[PDB]
């Protein structure tokens, strides 16, 4: 019975589909080049991080990959090398502040000064507020938003000198609206969306032009991060990476995946 | 305006208010004392929270104070057991407490960022997590998350603060959706989102509201069970225009 009312939403998503693809062709945004840039990607051992390193390797960039999974990040670097990119990896606990700072100095003593940051890394512990463990909540924030500050903080001094960079904050639709069982996770993803919103307002207020900001906000991505989605599309690992590579190149502030989820958030502010 | 929202009574309820030694917290305890509530105040400032309780007592309310570091998890849990061994089971929570360290991302201290999150959102999980089971049992409560317009859109110099306030607005939104998904009706949620309030929290504004005006907006939003208490109410249409 509920499927009858659901066709109104289905018609508006196909309405946005032709409308968005018409703007991407009729009056399209200026695509830039990321060739020879120092692109650091945290959580690049699998999924959205792994396929972002594949997309940057296609653009002829200088990759630096960070992860806790030594094997996973090494295998991503292996397939990024098989594309022609210069790739150098480091096993970094992207939630630990003293490890991040320790590895930033090794990045400058080996690769140089990072010019593009991809704060992809994340952790999820799906449970109701009363069954979630305190350690899980702490680890959620430590990786999803606290860690974003230390990476951003250690690379921004150099991007400020050169007035050239790009801070990519990878968050989810759980940064625009909360879902059940993921309250600690949604709270951290909302914080990530606000950190990019404040970074964008403060970069602008300080006269900084050269440093752009992009925020990836997709729905369920088939990566194994969780088991099944929360509500009745499941984006693929590679489809999301193509959306992120295309959003960084046009310098878009909010990369919604799939884009129509912007009109759904508009309708939320009408009760 | 024509047929406006149903105002409820909060008389005889157990209202816990964190960060109630001054400003938005102090004037919320004054407004609840007017509503004839049983009050419980938490703060790090022993003198400030005792003086709020003193003026709340001079109104007729029964106020009990506890000096609690509302950012420390083991202190919060330790004091929740003292709240149940003295007052009883809390029925209304006011997550007011907050800390701000106004600076650019490169001049902010790491300790400041840590303390920002520890008070503004990490602390909001432990107090709610410990007061929620009895509320769940009784199917009656109200979780008030005090956030700022820095939870809907980021401002310069307050990036660590805006990041935590956004998290508070999302915790409220996630809690709301999960409360609904689990069949719980009796537990309502309100989120206070005002602009610059003259309290001395921050030196200069980012209209500028007064200490007491914001407290009246919060007391009126809890009584009508409104999910988003924007102060002032029109700042909702300004956020709509931002997505254009
Ligand atoms: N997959 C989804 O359903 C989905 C949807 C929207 C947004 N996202 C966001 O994308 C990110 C990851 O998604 P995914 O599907 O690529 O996940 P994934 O589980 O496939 O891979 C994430 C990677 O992060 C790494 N990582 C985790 N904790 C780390 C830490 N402390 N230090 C360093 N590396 C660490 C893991 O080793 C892993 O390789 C998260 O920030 C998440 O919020 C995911
Ligand atoms: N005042 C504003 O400009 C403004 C605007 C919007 C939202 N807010 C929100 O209101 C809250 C406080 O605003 P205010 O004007 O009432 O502030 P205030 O500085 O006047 O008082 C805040 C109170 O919180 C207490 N507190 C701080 N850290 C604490 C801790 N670790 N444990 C226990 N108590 C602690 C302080 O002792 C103080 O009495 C914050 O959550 C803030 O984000 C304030
Ligand atoms: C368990 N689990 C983890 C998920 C993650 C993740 O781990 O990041 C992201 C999305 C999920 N669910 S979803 O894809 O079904 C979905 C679709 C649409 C949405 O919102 C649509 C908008 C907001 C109102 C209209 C939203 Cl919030 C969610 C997830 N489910």
């Amino acid at each position: 019975g509920n499927i009858i009312l659901d066709l109104l939403l289905l018609l508006l998503t196909i309405i946005y589909s032709y409308l968005e693809a018409l703007v991407k062709v009729f009056f399209p945004r200026k695509r830039k080049s990321v060739a020879g840039e120092i692109v650091l990607i945290t959580g690049a051992g699998h999924g959205i991080g792994r396929w972002t390193a594949y997309e940057f390797a296609k653009q002829k960039s200088r990759l630096v990959l960070w992860d806790i999974n030594k094997h996973g990040v090494e295998e991503t670097a292996a397939e990024c090398r098989k594309l022609g990119a210069t790739v150098h990896t480091f096993v970094v606990d992207c939630g630990n502040r003293e490890d991040i700072y320790n590895s930033v100095k090794q990045v400058k003593k080996e690769v140089g000064d990072v010019t593009i940051l991809v704060n992809n890394a994340g952790t999820v512990y799906p449970a109701d507020l009363l069954s979630t463990k305190d350690e899980e909540i702490t680890k959620t924030f430590e990786i999803n938003i606290l860690g974003h500050f230390w990476i951003t903080k250690a690379l921004l001094p150099s991007m400020i000198k050169r007035n050239h960079g790009h801070i990519v904050t990878v968050a989810s639709v759980c940064g625009h609206e909360g879902i059940p069982y993921l309250i600690p996770y949604c709270s951290s993803k909302f914080a990530a969306v606000g950190f990019h919103r404040g970074l964008t307002s403060e970069l602008q207020a300080l006269g900084i032009t050269g440093i752009k900001t992009s925020c990836l906000c997709p729905v369920f991505v088939n990566t194994g991060f969780t088991k099944n989605p929360s509500t009745r599309p499941v984006l693929e690992t590679d489809t999301v990476a193509r959306s992120l590579i295309d959003g960084i190149l046009t310098n878009k502030k909010m990369i919604f995946v799939p884009s129509y989820i912007n009109i759904f958030l508009i309708l939320d502010k009408f009760l």
